[PDB]
């Protein structure tokens, strides 16, 4: 309306921005101080107020309030300075707050179904605002990040990733809805505090589960639309997979973790091959680890072979992988599952105890580190590999840093400066002796979630494959330049993933039309002024009203 | 209304406290984590953060933060721990937030009038959204404490001030109105700051500036009624006084900085009584300083001796002061002043050149320290005055602590425990070589005005008049027990200023309505049944509504 | 919200109905009379209250204040009764309401855009309160039926119109939008009259007219979308044809004047050829008059006939047309345009100077009454025709009856029984001297354009084609069933004109579907499923907040 709520509601609210006309017209004057303040000045305000700030995490606290507050400079700032402040809104440090939650607790900010709720979760989502929802994040907290379980405190992962959604590719913040599913919590030290924000119960995994989920599914379409996007988001391994095959051809749904993470390597992967063009064939892959995130890249890696000219079986015979309990080989001891068989080959002559055996043994092209359990690509597993290949691959994406398999720096000097290295964590440029820098590529899921999901909401897709990410895949590589590709780079610099986001989406988005997986259908000519067509901009709207004389 | 509407509301919003019915019922079920809390949760989790605090700045950022988005809960923590919390949210913290202002600014809280609106107050004072103001409290930042002038930031004064209205004497906030009148500001630091959030010129003192203190004062009488109790605080003393006098029998207004002082003070003394009960003319009072602070005291102690058989010029002559030019001397140099006139005697024949010759030329039995100068009460001046008087008085009052003009150890230990005193700053007890435990009391004005101001608006009192404070000081010092008095408390523990607040009020409501100067008619019998029946509770209301069977 | 906000909201006021419950739990308990009713009480109410009312423009006052308070107790009530209702709320009793526009006047109905707002219309367009608008009716007043020009009282037909929409296809009345444009009015009666609600000028027809409605298409597709369903109506010939080639192939948009006259008229005929099966080519019909409503049936059949195997030359040949000025020949003295001229063919050897002569010298088959001007079907005529054919089809369309060309019983009667006859306006059956029952059948648009309307609006269409008129014809037609066409009924009972609408929905969309012409590309397998599951119901929906227990 008119007056203070302008100033309650952040969708509307300028703030000091609101301009002397607009704040005597709306009945804000005297609401506000004496000033009138441009989005550019209130922006350097925060910058400069954000700028002596110690931790990451009362950066976090700090800009989350600018969000609930006024919603344009929140996305004004977080778009200023993206590099940065994308992992204090997300990335690393948001695992930090999601241990806090309830403790730095302020102000909620997503939809919550409990399994307490299940038979009337629709009437929980009829209670969401906003009516024209168009991208769903949901987790139930099971897996978040390195950190474990932790129940109803994982909703401050949607809540971020939906921030970069909207930073990146320019997805409308209220066509987002962030999701928590509480369905009790492992996690005992969380069940003891009464300070908990959750149901305090142990993780249900009966058929409840199940069926909540189901009814959450079609809760969400039901009322707004077959087509919603819906990603699930750090659900916990054997849920994740289940549930994205389960539902990948039945809703439009898909879960980052898997194929995100399959994309944004593959990604890698593709730009190494731009520098050592050598034939597909020639190429033999070892993971570090055979978990969650080793699956889906392998089985993103296998089709992005298969549609090259090897049979499915030849490309997943060049794939190894090494977990806990060794070599995954036919017949170990260890136990192997459904998805892992297809990469459980036959066991060679010699059966590694050690992945620098392993290394050693069987003489992979390419490694990489999924394990999340420190440096175990030892100076031993690294010099073995620049010795056995001229340009050797070397993928550490196991985070946080101190999780990672090995630095820039130890890859980069250990094979003087033969080996294309990416990794999950940053790292800065490796200035080696003979004056050579490398400036190592960052293999973050950000590359590619934004893009997809806006190009997949512009075409009413209403079924994503893993083509799409392939697709994904292919498209952020070839945002690579040569000078880029020559430094070292495997990843397009993390300052511009908003016009590599949107590049990423009208690839995409072409896709989908010639393929016949888009439903928008008086389709555009130029899929490219479509897309940037449609993205939201963070510039305030004018709120006067057109007055005019009349003849 | 019901929905998100309600939680963004202060007043309402009762955060995870709204039970399961409310929430169904209301259209906020699943935008709330799963859990039901009560305010003593809320309080206790709030609490325990805030002990886990700092800086106290942080502590003032953080609850500050609560009174914008839960009304209820916050009251409800200032008041689980009030000593600790006033000065946080007021008294000394307050005034760091001020020079902070701009920096820390999260949400605007007050209503803003700038001598840029002038002939259009009235529309400002219109968009105030509360239709039923009962307690203003205005500055123009020209005085904050010690900070001096800080333009608009000073609105965090009267947002403080304010917030004990409520939390001490119980007085409803939504009727509450912060004012911040912007009309230029002399502070260089402030007019090159390019984000200071006020006018950017130097202060307006010509015609104008008087006239938009009227327009200001009918405008708010105007919409409120004139019996709307409006209070002035940190306006510069020249303006203070002058616009204490033009309006205190023309509107329902009062300064504390100048009428509260004078009763805390005074009220101190009349503490001190309880114990020298020599007669009222056997006292001779110094006064370390001649500003505001020393002629308020100084009057208000003249009508308590006035009205106690002393004719007025005697009064008078029973007062000395000190300022930084000497003693306040007939004919000095230095020049003198309309209000100090009444208190500059003529010389003695041995003219101190410093305060330790003062009390000895004049050997007062009472010394008040107001020159904000730091230790001035030196050594001997303090033992000076235990060799004068059996037990002497000595107020240190300058604030903060450092401008203290001695401490409790000093003047108790130089006194061997013979001397009653108090001090603007705290000091805890001062444990002496012989075991005596002497814990000092603090002259803090939110003894004083909570109290007077919930009596005068209970009341419908429409002027205030100096014997209203000489009733308050009385009614405070009654509120004295033996034990404290026996400890060395010349006032009442702040930890209890609710009651003591409320006390307060029921004495002045008696006096107001005894003396004709109340205006709410059907008058009480009980007055304490009255006051105590009208104070606003912390308590969180039931939003449920009410659902039954048909007969 | 609740309380009530929720009373004044025809959309949700749900009255007497509202249950204990919902009152309760609503914050309306006290707010309404104690009683409980159900829609069906209340139509059954305001049906007893209507039957026992005499005059039509107080059935209209009536009943549109109940679409004010209650809209979907009004559906329910027009539903309940829509052959008597359809007349009142628009068909003819509609006209009458134009009239007294300004002295019946209640409330404000639709969007109103003036020549004055040139240069603004989206600003007035951005007023309308609703934001997903699906059909608009626009009207600029100029030939309102047989009143003329009505300036802004025009607004009545769109309004109808619009109720009729919802009423017979159940397009959401949310998402329609009653629209008049005001460009000065002609009229002298209201010109003068000074509680005239429009502008007071003669109608603007320069280019500022034609820039106007360009502006207001612009501005409504800009807000609403390209594919927005806009239909012109009581426009006036030069403009209504004019405006429809201009924007037919520009927007989505057709005439019903124009276009649903067409339609109505050659279904009729259709239906009679299920009597008369003799070829196309054996077919000669002549039209009593030359104007809008003849030029648009003429052309419509001429589709038929040529899609029927006959050039288009030919079709042509086989229509005449007798205007004011005579028979429309070759050459004649009075002037003839550009769409009479295809149908203006060389004089025959005896050119008649009565339409009894033409009757004769072209002895055509079909004779269809256009004039508007009374009974020009004289009984000569009639008994010419019934012996020219054995089976005559006479078609007297000229409303109001007044200006009918004849009647019921005048056609059947002069025929022996033998002429299938159809008209404008209602007559009951014809029982004759032999005891046979003709019940004829009207030509009412009503039958066309709300299943059309729904159609277009379900497939996303953006352009309408007179194809898709040429099949909603072929669509209704089918309708009838051998019984009613047994008795004389050339149309199906106007009793049931929602399924006879939906059934012609679902034909119009297959055939919009099937020709490339249909956007919403999930295409349905079953359309019929597709279009019965979209059309809004006037049950009154729960209100209910969903409350229960936490296992
Ligand atoms: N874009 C990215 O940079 C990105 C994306 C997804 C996951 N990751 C990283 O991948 C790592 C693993 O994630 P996940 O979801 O696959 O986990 P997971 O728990 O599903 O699997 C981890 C695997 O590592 C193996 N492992 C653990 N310790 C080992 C050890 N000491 N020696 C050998 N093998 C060991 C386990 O057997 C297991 O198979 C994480 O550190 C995560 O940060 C990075
Ligand atoms: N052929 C055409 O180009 C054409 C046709 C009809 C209407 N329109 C215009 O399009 C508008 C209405 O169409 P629409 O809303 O379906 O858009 P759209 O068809 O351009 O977009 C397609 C889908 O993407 C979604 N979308 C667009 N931007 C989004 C964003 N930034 N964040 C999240 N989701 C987003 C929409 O909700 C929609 O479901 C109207 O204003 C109209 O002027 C264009
Ligand atoms: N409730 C309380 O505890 C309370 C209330 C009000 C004021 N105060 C304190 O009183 C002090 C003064 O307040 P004010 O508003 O009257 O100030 P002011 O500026 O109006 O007056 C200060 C006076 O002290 C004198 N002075 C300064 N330095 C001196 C020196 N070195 N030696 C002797 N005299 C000196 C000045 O001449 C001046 O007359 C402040 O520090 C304030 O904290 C305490
Ligand atoms: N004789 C009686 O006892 C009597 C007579 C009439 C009405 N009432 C009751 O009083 C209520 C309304 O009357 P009222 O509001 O004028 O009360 P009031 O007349 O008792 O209060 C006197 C004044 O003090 C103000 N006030 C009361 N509590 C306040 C608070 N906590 N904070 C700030 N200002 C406060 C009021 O606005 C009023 O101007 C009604 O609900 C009615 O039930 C009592
Ligand atoms: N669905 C229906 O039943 C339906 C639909 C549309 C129009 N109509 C009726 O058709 C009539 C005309 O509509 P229109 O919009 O085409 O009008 P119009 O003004 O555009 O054309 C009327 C034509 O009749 C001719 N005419 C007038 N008097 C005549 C006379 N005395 N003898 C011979 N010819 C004469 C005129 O020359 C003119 O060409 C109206 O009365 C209207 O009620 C019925
Ligand atoms: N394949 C499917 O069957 C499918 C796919 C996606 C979403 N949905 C459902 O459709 C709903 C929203 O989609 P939609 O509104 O675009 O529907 P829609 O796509 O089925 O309807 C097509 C068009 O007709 C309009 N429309 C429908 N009924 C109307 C009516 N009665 N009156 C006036 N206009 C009407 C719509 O606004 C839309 O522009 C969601 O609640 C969702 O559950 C169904």
């Amino acid at each position: 309306e008119k007056g203070k709520p302008l100033m309650l509601n952040p969708r509307t609210n300028k703030g000091m921005a609101f301009t002397l006309q607009e704040r005597q017209m709306l009945g804000l004057q005297g609401l506000l101080p004496p000033k009138i303040e441009t989005q550019d000045i209130q922006a350097l305000r925060f910058h400069r107020n954000l700028k002596k700030m110690t931790s990451p995490l009362e950066k976090y606290i700090y800009i989350m309030g600018i969000q609930e507050r006024n919603e344009k400079l929140f996305y004004r700032i977080l778009q200023d300075d993206i590099e940065s402040l994308m992992p204090i809104v997300y990335t690393p440090t948001v695992g930090l707050a999601c241990s806090q939650y309830g403790h730095i607790f302020r102000r909620p900010k997503g939809l919550f179904i409990s399994i307490s709720d299940r038979g009337h979760v629709r009437s929980i989502v009829d209670n969401w605002p906003e009516n024209h929802v168009k991208a769903v994040v949901v987790t139930d907290g099971e897996r978040i990040l390195g950190l474990g379980d932790l129940g109803v405190y994982g909703m401050g992962i949607p809540v971020g990733k939906l921030c970069l959604y909207t930073a990146c590719a320019g997805i409308r913040p209220d066509r987002c809805l962030p999701v928590c599913i509480d369905v009790g919590t492992d996690n005992i030290a969380l069940l003891k505090d009464p300070f908990y924000m959750g149901l305090y119960q142990k993780r249900d995994r009966t058929q409840q589960y199940d069926d909540l989920i189901d009814e959450f599914m079609k809760a969400i379409t039901d009322r707004y639309g077959r087509n919603t996007l819906i990603q699930f988001e750090d659900f916990g391994n054997h849920n994740a997979f289940r549930f994205l095959r389960k539902y990948r051809e039945k809703y439009c749904t898909f879960n980052d973790d898997i194929q995100g993470t399959a994309a944004v390597a593959l990604a890698g992967l593709l730009a190494a091959q731009k520098v050592i063009s050598k034939p597909i064939s020639e190429h033999k892959i070892l993971f570090l680890g055979a978990g969650e995130a080793a699956l889906g890249i392998a089985n993103l890696i296998v089709m992005s072979m298969v549609e090259n000219g090897l049979s499915e079986q030849e490309a997943q015979k060049k794939i190894w992988m090494f977990d806990k309990y060794g070599l995954l080989v036919k017949g170990r001891k260890a136990k192997i599952d459904s998805y892992q068989e297809p990469f459980t080959h036959s066991a060679p002559e010699s059966i590694p105890d050690t992945f620098e055996d392993a290394v050693n043994i069987l003489k992979p092209s390419t490694i990489i580190g999924v394990a999340g359990a420190g440096r175990l690509f030892t100076p031993d597993v690294i010099r073995a590999m620049a010795s056995i290949n001229e340009r050797p691959v070397i993928f550490a994406l196991s985070n946080p840093t101190a999780q990672a398999e090995c630095t820039a720096e130890e890859a980069y000097t250990l094979t003087e400066g033969r080996c294309l290295f990416a990794s999950g964590s940053p790292f800065g440029p490796v200035k080696l002796t003979d004056g050579r820098v490398f400036t190592p590529g960052q293999g973050n899921n950000v590359y590619i979630f934004p893009g997809v999901a806006l190009a997949v909401i512009l075409c009413n897709t209403r079924h994503i494959s893993d083509s799409v990410f392939l697709e994904a895949a292919k498209a952020l590589t070839s945002q690579l330049t040569d000078e880029e590709l020559a430094q070292g780079r495997l990843y397009p610099p993390l300052a511009n993933i908003q016009e590599v986001s949107i590049n990423i989406a009208i690839k995409v988005t072409e896709y989908l039309y010639a393929n016949k997986m888009a439903f928008r259908y008086p389709e555009p000519e130029d899929k490219a002024k479509y897309v940037k067509e449609r993205t939201w901009r963070s510039e305030y709207d004018s709120l006067l009203p057109d007055v005019y004389e009349w003849p």
